[PDB]
């Protein structure tokens, strides 16, 4: 049908079709009579993947060969998605599958609908990796994404009541057709024990054994024929483990409890043990893996030529002390060589400055847990502690500060203190946030090793962000300026000389209008909820966090309604406001701004003198899946975050590139998105970092807000006396509560500024034409944000590889 | 090569190693450079698995179309060993596979080692299972086996110090390549709850769900184009299951627990209730897939007529409760009727007469666990006993020796009773063991219902016991009298006219030392021991237990040590002694006694006095493919249960079939065995049923026979002092202790008779042409123990349905 999604030829075509019957018959074990549309789905699923086989088996062929720098992604969350089409996309077999599909009499969407989300991840961060996966292989380099294959990943979220419900999230359960075990590079890995120190150095004995079973999932580039591997480990018990005889067996589920289920707790630091077992567990296998590729090649001067180990977050900050183990244990280099070589491979990137998200792991669970890694960071202290000595002498609170042991009730490990002493490069994910790194919470390291400090803003895959998910303004696109924007995202910058182009603002305005319609009629299917296509979509989609805002925007929401409620045959910009978005499990205060949500939906929702102007729905399970389909339908992008909470933020970038307007805060990456589509052309309100600062330094006094601010005055009001909930007159106290005595990010500081600003949204957007003029300069200008960008100054700032858009022979 | 292995046509290899290279690149992703054995071993199977799927498929599809009787076949165990020769074999496609594999470079053979037992199964029950369902499919009759798919089967053993050691056999470690997972198919279970009474009848409700998923294994018929499936579920939490979080996440496993490892203890009882649990899972999952089945066609009426059940033993005893419970509370059938339906459905197979080993579960955790179950067996109880009190008025104790309820301390429900009256026929394993039942334990239930009772004798699978395991015999029988016998064992008899004829005979004693040789070899290559391939094969491989005396044959192992040592320069019959099989992990004595003939060993094997003229050997992990490998090699097959013990055995069977003969005792299937043969051609001792009968009501006195066999007393002065264990003198004290005061299965009664016997055995194997003639009368009558005549009385006289030898279209 369109261009973007390739060739449909007569022989792909029927070569797919006797493929997928292929499949169907000796695959599944089934016929057309009693086949299913989930055994359709797997029977394509089959059919897609046997195309990556001959290019996943030569790219990795190629790099043995060549023996490239290899670059290892390290971390714990891989928020992947569904692969069927993104697969297709890279392969450029889309429209040959559309084909091949309807001439079976198949609808394709329709099946893509059944794979289910690899949900291993929490948010940002995990989702981040995806994107960088891609771009790696897009960018022809040699690299590998390393994690934990959890059987549950982030959970499926329910909301019964308005209350979210937890349940488990099943992914495995009809099996994982993009997945190949790999049990003949299993691994072992060591918990517990002791430490004995003979004549020829330490020795860690009396472990507890648990195995790491390898499965490969291939990362196909862009039409490039790379297909790199993401390895992701799975624990398993030894056969002789705890080897009565019938409880011996079943204990085995303790070993294999470590790749079990995804930590969703990304509001506050656990130190569970569990969790570090499964942060060891990533690693030990992990670098057995890189070192065995490195001798598959006695001399680890080359080590760093020829590795590089990317630590996403604090989360795999042991790769540090474990490379040292074994460099100094096993293979018997002296500790000067050994740290060399560490602090040359290892580069470390820190996602946020919240304090509670810290990892600062009690001391007691590392001696029992990996009494060998203890004394290893003892000894790193030591020669770190004194190398701030002789730089700063007499400094003793300095001291103190750099300390990877913190001192207290419980003696901790600071982790982050641990990445930025072991790694030669410490990154943050926006300007700002790496800005305030230097300024703040680093800053004494800054001032020992300015040169390891760096910034690499972040990026989304064009890939998944615009072709997988907006064909239809993709190809719009496409149509004006060439297909190879999808590798080099800053041609998009093409797109301002289209600006008042009458046909392309037309075409522009009915994609959106089609993505619309789509997510409209989503909504009614799946979900039985009924909106106007025709209002505004005021979209603010992330996990549920206080930093975050949620709660800002509800206020707005409350405010509109009252205004209504007021005027009511006054005219008003209909809206359709949408909230989505899951809450860590033990995080009450993020259920209860869910519970909120729902609340005001309620009472909103049934007004029959607001009529179908203001609608307030939350977005049940939002996840990549769900991004994929309400994004490109949105109109308006909430980014409200307390200035200098948001370390970046992704979503953000994910809007600007699929014609959504942005109302924001200067947080994150908002700030460079301001300034490279012109202030002029983004929504922007309230505190600036300093603004902030200045206000802690007065003292924040939220019942100042509340004594100035009438409307505002009214909505606590409403609030507190039960206007939301009216047989649970109290619910809301807590929120109530923390709001006026004890609000960490200032929601009523941002209140008058931000209901003020999207009044300027509504004024633009009854004036269409302006409103899309105003959409083709952000996506004109959205070019930067590509992760490709992001990945390709990872590579030559930090990794010391060059990328190559070259194709490897098909 | 050889003729009854197929033919390999130009064609057919071609296509076989295309699907073979095929396999290795799209479906283990590797190239022919990095290729593994392993690799290979699952290209192959991939390759032959590909030529079930269109039989299987048409089969099952012709059921659905013609609408047979359906035999379903209850079991907690199937021991099925490998697939991949036997699949092989049944599709005619083993000669054109050697030779793909040939001209691939590859030793098929070789491939064949690597894959892993299914060793669902114990022994004897569990692998009876196995044969029955490849005669079953082989007779075309619309068959289903149904189980469980344990995570871990029975375990592996390691065999360290000489004692016992178990590890868990993870059978599925690197995927089954004979199963497709069904999760579409997916069943919920209910257990825990309780029972209301309402209006409209009983309700079970409270309930904890599992779920049950099946996964489907193909069972080819012999070259009928047949595939039958066998189906074994496997336990699932559901999705909110527990729903801290990680914590409801983590106890998923206990649901899960339910399918994890087969219950290895076949000599006791125990009352688990996770043993339970899996008993009534198999059951309710398999009842509503019978039940969908047989609705997929209100009318129960018809039930019966459609639906056969077959009970291998009591352990799913459940079925005939289960199936009352749905007709009357879910169908709301009347119960004379329900219970009319159960009886005609339902029919019964015992296994065992020894006590301990009979199914008497406590009342509290019936009720517990299935209180409507227990209700329900309570009400079959008292119409039962009514029917009995109306039988044989005034007969008190009759009444109490009836009941499905035992008292005493604690109330326990006797399932073997439930089987009777629930079933229309109950069945034992050999003509002796069926008499004993009537005469003895269901002496009582016999004279109510004599109608009911019937013999099936055990049979063995010709396939796998002949033609798979020893095809140098299958082809030296196929070139005098042809192929036909495979499928028809009676044939056979046709060899009796071969028994003068000097080619054959030269051929049979050629085919056994070529056996030997290979056997030979194995052990010096696996497990580094050697041994005199010239000398006498004396084996005796079954689970060890006290009823099948193992210790009878250690008391004539050290009478020949100690002959040789007083008469060393006297010649005497070169013997290799091997003895193997698996002890149960709480059976102390059975462990003892696995030490006790290693200590034998230590001592024997080591003497140079005894030279290569004995050999002690313990055959470790015993299991059904070492039983392929052993049992053609062997000469003398040991089968020495105390008379009235073992029901049937099979084992026996197996040994006839490949050219050894047979030192037994007249018990269980040995008596049918003589009786073909001839007792002439047998070795027979020791005592009959009658006279063990006539010694316990004398008493047995086991000082007696120490007293007045001066060669025993020696060996009982030689293990008490320590002479089989210098360094642990009163090791063995448990052994004498037992022999000495209190022995169930008088070994010493039968120790002169069985010394006796044993010369006798000497004294033929010294003249080798008489041996092979002896050998040829027993190979020629062991036609009566094919299981394809075992199952077409089955089939006649219980399941009230034809077998039929031809073939469905290719
Ligand atoms: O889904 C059922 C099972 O499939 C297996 N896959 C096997 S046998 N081949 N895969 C080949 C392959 C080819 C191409 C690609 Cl892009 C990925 C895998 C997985 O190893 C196992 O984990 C899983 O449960
Ligand atoms: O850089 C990518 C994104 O990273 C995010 N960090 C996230 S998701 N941390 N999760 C931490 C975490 C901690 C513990 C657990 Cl058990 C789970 C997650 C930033 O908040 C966001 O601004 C940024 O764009
Ligand atoms: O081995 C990896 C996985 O394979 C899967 N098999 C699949 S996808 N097709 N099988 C088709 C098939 C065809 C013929 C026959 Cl005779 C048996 C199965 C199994 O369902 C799964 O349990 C297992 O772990
Ligand atoms: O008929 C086939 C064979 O059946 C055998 N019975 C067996 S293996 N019972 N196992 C029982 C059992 C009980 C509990 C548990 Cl947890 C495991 C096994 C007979 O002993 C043998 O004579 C006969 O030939």
């Amino acid at each position: 049908q369109i261009s973007v999604r390739g060739l449909a030829g007569v022989e792909n075509v029927t070569e797919l079709k006797k493929n997928f019957n292929r499949h169907l018959h000796f695959t599944l074990v089934k016929d057309r009579n009693v086949a299913t549309p989930r055994d359709y789905y797997f029977a394509l699923a089959h059919t897609v993947r046997d195309h990556l086989v001959g290019r996943w088996i030569r790219t990795q062929q190629h790099y043995y060969e060549k023996d490239p720098k290899r670059i290892y992604y390290l971390s714990l969350e891989f928020y992947m998605g569904r692969t069927l089409q993104n697969t297709m996309v890279n392969l450029a077999l889309e429209n040959a599958c559309d084909e091949a599909t309807y001439q079976l009499g198949l609808d394709m969407e329709e099946l893509e609908e059944i794979e289910e989300d690899a949900g291993l991840g929490n948010g940002g961060l995990g989702r981040l990796a995806a994107c960088f996966l891609d771009s790696m292989a897009t960018l022809g380099l040699a690299a590998y994404g390393y994690g934990i294959r959890y059987e549950f990943g982030i959970f499926n979220q329910k909301i019964c009541g308005g209350w979210q419900m937890e349940e488990a999230d099943d992914w495995l359960r009809y099996g994982n057709p993009w997945e190949k075990a790999r049990p003949e590079f299993t691994l072992p890995v060591h918990f517990y024990g002791r430490v004995e120190h003979t004549s020829q150095g330490a020795k860690w004995v009396d472990t507890q054994v648990v195995l790491a079973m390898p499965y490969d999932t291939p990362v196909p580039g862009y039409r490039n024929n790379v297909v790199n591997t993401m390895r992701l480990w799975s624990a398993k018990a030894p056969n002789d483990f705890n080897l009565g005889y019938i409880q011996a067996v079943l204990d085995r589920n303790l070993a294999e409890n470590i790749s079990r289920v995804l930590y969703p707790n990304d509001n506050f630091f656990e130190g569970k043990e569990l969790r570090l077992k499964q942060e060891y567990f990533v690693v030990a296998a992990t670098l057995q893996d890189i070192i065995r590729r490195f001798k598959s090649s006695t001399n680890f001067d080359a080590f760093p030529d020829k590795v590089a180990i990317q630590l996403n977050d604090t989360h795999p900050s042991l790769a540090i002390p474990e490379l040292m183990r074994v460099l100094v244990d096993l293979e018997r280099l002296d500790w000067d060589k050994a740290w060399e070589v560490t602090v040359k491979t290892c580069a470390y990137t820190n996602h946020t400055v919240l304090p509670e998200a810290l990892e600062r792991w009690p001391v007691h669970l590392l001696e029992t847990l990996l009494p060998r890694h203890l004394q290893i960071i003892y000894e790193i202290n030591q020669r770190f502690l004194n190398r701030v000595a002789a730089a700063f002498p007499g400094d003793v609170d300095r001291l103190r500060r750099m300390s990877l042991v913190e001192e207290g009730a419980v003696k901790r490990i600071n982790m982050a203190h641990l990445c930025i002493a072991g790694s030669h490069a410490v990154n943050g994910v926006a300007r700002i946030h790496s800005e305030i790194l230097k300024k703040t919470i680093f800053k004494d390291f800054y001032e020992l090793e300015p040169h390891k400090f760096q910034n690499k803003t972040n990026g989304i895959t064009p890939r998944r962000w615009l072709v997988l998910c907006n064909p239809g303004l993709a190809e719009i696109i496409a149509e004006r300026i060439g297909e190879e924007y999808i590798s080099d995202l800053d041609q998009l910058r093409k797109l301002l000389s289209y600006v008042d182009d009458e046909a392309f603002i037309r075409d522009v305005a009915k994609v959106k209008q089609e993505n619309k319609l789509k997510f409209a009629a989503y909504l009614e299917r799946e979900y039985k909820v009924h909106i106007n296509p025709n209002s505004l979509f005021d979209v603010q989609v992330k996990r549920i966090h206080e930093y975050k805002r949620q709660l800002l925007n509800c206020l707005h929401v409350i405010t509109l309604y009252n205004r209504i409620k007021k005027e009511p045959n006054k005219f008003v910009v209909p809206r359709t406001v949408m909230i989505g978005g899951k809450a860590a499990p033990g995080y009450h205060m993020a259920k209860m701004i869910i519970k909120l949500i729902t609340a005001i939906g309620d009472v909103v929702n049934h007004d029959p003198v607001v009529g179908d102007r203001l609608r307030v729905i939350f977005l049940e399970n939002y996840r990549v899946s769900l991004a994929e389909k309400v994004i490109p339908a949105a109109d308006l992008s909430e980014q409200i975050s307390t200035a200098g909470t948001e370390a970046s933020g992704t979503g953000n970038m994910k809007f600007m590139l699929n014609g959504a307007l942005t109302i924001g805060t200067m947080d994150g990456a908002n700030v460079e998105m301001a300034e490279e589509a012109g202030e002029e052309n983004f929504f922007i309100f309230g505190m600036r970092v300093e603004d902030v600062d200045r206000l802690d330094q007065r003292g924040y006094n939220a019942q100042e807000y509340y004594d100035r601010i009438p409307e505002l005055r009214q909505i606590i009001e409403q609030l507190s006396s039960g206007f939301f909930s009216p047989k649970q007159p109290d619910l809301f106290k807590d929120i109530v509560n923390m709001l006026m005595h004890h609000d960490r990010f200032k929601v009523f500081a941002d209140y008058e500024e931000y209901v003020k600003c999207q009044e300027r949204v509504s004024a633009l957007y009854k004036n269409p034409r302006e409103w899309t003029r105003m959409v083709i300069r952000n996506i004109a200008t959205s070019g930067k944000f590509s992760s490709d960008r992001t990945i390709a100054q990872y590579a030559r700032e930090i990794w010391g590889v060059e990328p190559s858009r070259q194709r490897l022979p098909a």
